[PDB]
Formats: C-alpha cells, structure tokens, sequence
C-alpha cells in the first residue's frame, strides 16, 4: 500500500512539496509522491533539484496509473507498482532532474 509508503504524502499541494523541498539541507534527488491537484487517479512525483545556474529548485514528473495495472512517468517505462517505479528511479536518472534519493522531511 502506497498511503504505508513514507514517500507518499497523499493529499499536499504543489506549493507544500515545494515548502518543503525547497530547504538548504535538502540534496538533489530529495522526493515525495503526491496526488495531482488536478488529474483525478495520477500522482506527481516531486524532486529537489540544485545547479549553478537555478540554485536550489524543484520539478514534477507526472506518473500515470493504468486501470489495466501499469504505472510509469513515460508509457515506454513502465511498473507493476508505484514502489517498483520509486525504486527504478532511485538508481536511473533517465530523463529525471536527478535520481530519487531521500525521503523529503516533513
Ligand atoms: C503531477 O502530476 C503534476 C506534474 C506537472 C509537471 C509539470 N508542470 C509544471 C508546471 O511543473 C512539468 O512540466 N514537469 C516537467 C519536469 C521537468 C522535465 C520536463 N518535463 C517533460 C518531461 C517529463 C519527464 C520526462 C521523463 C521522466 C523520467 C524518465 C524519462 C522521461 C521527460 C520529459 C516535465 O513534464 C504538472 C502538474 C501536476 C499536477 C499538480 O502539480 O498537482
């Protein structure tokens, strides 16, 4: 179960991940999976991100959820649950601002 996940912050919005992954002591990688404010069954998947030119910053990264099971960020990538696709991530950038790494402190 995703809501047993620590990663999953349920029902926050975008500025509240942003609150919270926009601390100095976060390192890039930093994440939390959410709902999306506004597409009823997906998640955004929220990720501290620090450059040179940005500074400290974060992007989102929708993930999809088939009613046919999958679940993936892009439809050529996909997992057999939300866990699996958080741990392939946490090991591949691929197209990600940086790989997951830590949980996002509350
Ligand atoms: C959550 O569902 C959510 C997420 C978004 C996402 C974006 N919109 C805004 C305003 O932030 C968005 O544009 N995100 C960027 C992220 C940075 C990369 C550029 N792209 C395109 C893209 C995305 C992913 C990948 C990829 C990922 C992993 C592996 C392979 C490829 C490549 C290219 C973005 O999408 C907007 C709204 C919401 C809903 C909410 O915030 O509540």
């Amino acid at each position: 179960s995703i809501q047993a996940e620590e990663w999953y912050f349920g029902k926050i919005t975008r500025r509240e991940s942003e609150r919270l992954l926009l601390n100095a002591e976060n390192p890039r990688g930093t994440f939390l999976v959410r709902e999306s404010e506004t597409t009823k069954g997906a998640y955004c998947l929220s990720v501290s991100d620090f450059d040179n030119a940005k500074g400290l910053n974060v992007k989102h990264y929708k993930i999809r959820k088939l009613d046919s099971g999958g679940f993936y960020i892009t439809s050529r990538t996909q997992f057999n649950s939300l866990q699996q696709l958080v741990a392939y991530y946490s090991k591949h950038a691929d197209g990600l601002c940086h790989r997951l790494t830590t949980v996002c402190p509350t």
